[PDB]
């Protein structure tokens, strides 16, 4: 499903997004919109057997279980299918988990290349939340 950028914001502070470990909601706004394009389908498969699903675009290789990637660790205990669903629930949770690693958002690859020194503020703009 495609969400929109304030019905989307508004998810994810519903679910407490902003300033989970200090990173304020514009942030994750930001990741999501370069990762997935607000895509909750969105799937890319990588040159090492692992997939990137979801509007957060989680690895597979360490997050989550999808059957076909080498060293799989499953550490949020979920299928990937999961991460696939029109509701962000289980995004939003393995994501949580991604952000205590000790990397924060730095796991984003386009979180890092896009949103990381920007005016993230500008995400919400607008935004009724």
């Amino acid at each position: 499903k495609v969400f929109g950028r304030c019905e989307l914001a508004a998810a994810m502070k519903r679910h407490g997004l902003d300033n989970y470990r200090g990173y304020s909601l514009g942030n994750w706004v930001c990741a999501a919109k370069f990762e997935s394009n607000f895509n909750t389908q969105a799937t890319n498969r990588n040159t090492d057997g692992s997939t990137d699903y979801g509007i957060l675009q989680i690895n597979s290789r360490w997050w989550c279980n999808d059957g076909r990637t080498p060293g799989s660790r499953n550490l949020c205990n979920i299928p990937c299918s999961a991460l696939l669903s029109s509701d962000i629930t289980a995004s939003v949770n393995c994501a949580k988990k991604i952000v205590s690693d000790g990397n924060g958002m730095n796991a984003w690859v386009a979180w890092r290349n896009r949103c990381k020194g920007t005016d993230v503020q500008a995400w919400i703009r607008g935004c009724r939340l």
